[PDB]
C-alpha cells in the first residue's frame, strides 16, 4: 500500500531495479512531484527536448514519457550563495540508470583529489549541456531497455571562462566561475526565454560562428557542486533508427 503515485513508483522500481516502494523513496532524500502533462512547466520541457536534438546525434529519437520536480533535501539551502549570481542557466545532465540513487541521495559529485585527470576534457567538475541529445548520450541506453533518465539543473555559471580546445586542469582564474567550452552549434540565442529567473536556452540549434573548436555542441563545467540545484528529471523513451 504504497501512497505514491504510479509514475513515481515506478521511477523507483527503475532505479534500484528488495525494500518496500516507500523505504526506498526515503533513501533518496529527495522529494519527488508528478509534473502535471498539460502544465506550461512540461510544455517548456517538451521544446527544449525537442529543439535541442543534434543532427549528428540521429542513432535514436527521444519522446518524454514523465517529468518529475524533484527538491534534493538541502540543495536549495546550499545553493543560497549562488541564487541570484548572473548568468543562471537550465541545462541537462544524463547518466546511467544505474547511477541515480546515488545522484538523488548525495546531488552531482566531482571526482577525488587523487582522481587521474584522464579522459575530462575540462578537468574534475560536474559537465552539462544545452542540447538534450548530448547529454542523453550519457545515459547510455541500449536497444534492449530504451528508456533513459536526464535531469534538468539550474546551474549558476557566474562569469564563463570559453574554451574552445581542452584543457584537463581544474582551477579556475580569479573572478571566473564556470567553464563554457565553445560549440561550432549553439540554440538559437533569439529563442531563449526565463523560467523562474533561469535561462532555457531551447531555441533550434543554429551555426555559433566559433572557429576553430574542437566542440560540435557547448558544454558547461562547474568546481563545486553548490554551484548546482537540481530541478526536474525526465523518463525518456529512445526510439532507435
Ligand atoms: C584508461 O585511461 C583512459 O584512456 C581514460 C579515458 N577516459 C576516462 N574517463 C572519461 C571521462 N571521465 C568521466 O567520468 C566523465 C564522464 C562524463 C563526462 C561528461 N561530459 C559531458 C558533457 C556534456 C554533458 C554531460 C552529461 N553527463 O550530460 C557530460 N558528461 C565527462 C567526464 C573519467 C573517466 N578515463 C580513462
Ligand atoms: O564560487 C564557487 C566556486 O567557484 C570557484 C571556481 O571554481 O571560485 C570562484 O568563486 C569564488 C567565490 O565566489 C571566488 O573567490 C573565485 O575568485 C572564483 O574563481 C571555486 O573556488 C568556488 O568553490
Amino acid at each position: 500500500k504504497s501512497k505514491l503515485p504510479k509514475p513515481v513508483q515506478d521511477l523507483i522500481k527503475m532505479i534500484f531495479g528488495g525494500d518496500p516502494i516507500d523505504v526506498n523513496y526515503e533513501k533518496l532524500k529527495t522529494d519527488i512531484k508528478v509534473v502535471d502533462r498539460d502544465s506550461e512547466e512540461a510544455e517548456i520541457i517538451r521544446k527544449y527536448v525537442k529543439n535541442t536534438h543534434a543532427t549528428t546525434h540521429n542513432a535514436y529519437d527521444l519522446e518524454v514519457i514523465d517529468i518529475f520536480k524533484i527538491e534534493r533535501e538541502g540543495e536549495c539551502q546550499r545553493y543560497k550563495p549562488f541564487k541570484q549570481l548572473h548568468n543562471r542557466r537550465l541545462l541537462w545532465h544524463g547518466s546511467r540508470t544505474t547511477n541515480f540513487a546515488g545522484i538523488l541521495s548525495q546531488g552531482l559529485r566531482i571526482a577525488p583529489p587523487e582522481a587521474p585527470v584522464t579522459g575530462y576534457m575540462f578537468g574534475k567538475g560536474i559537465y552539462f549541456a544545452d542540447m538534450v541529445s548530448k547529454s542523453a548520450n550519457y545515459c547510455h541506453t541500449s536497444q534492449g531497455d530504451p528508456i533513459g533518465l536526464i535531469l534538468l539543473g539550474e546551474v549558476a555559471l557566474g562569469n564563463m571562462y570559453e574554451l574552445k580546445h581542452a584543457s584537463h586542469i581544474s582551477k579556475l582564474p580569479k573572478g571566473k566561475h564556470s567553464v563554457k567550452g565553445l560549440g561550432k552549434t549553439t540554440p538559437d540565442p533569439s529563442a531563449n526565454i526565463s523560467l523562474d529567473g533561469v535561462d532555457v536556452p531551447l531555441g533550434t540549434g543554429i551555426s555559433s560562428g566559433v572557429n576553430d573548436t574542437s566542440l560540435l555542441y557547448n558544454e558547461y563545467i562547474v568546481y563545486d557542486i553548490a554551484q548546482v540545484n537540481l530541478k526536474y528529471l525526465l523518463k525518456l523513451k529512445f526510439n532507435f533508427k
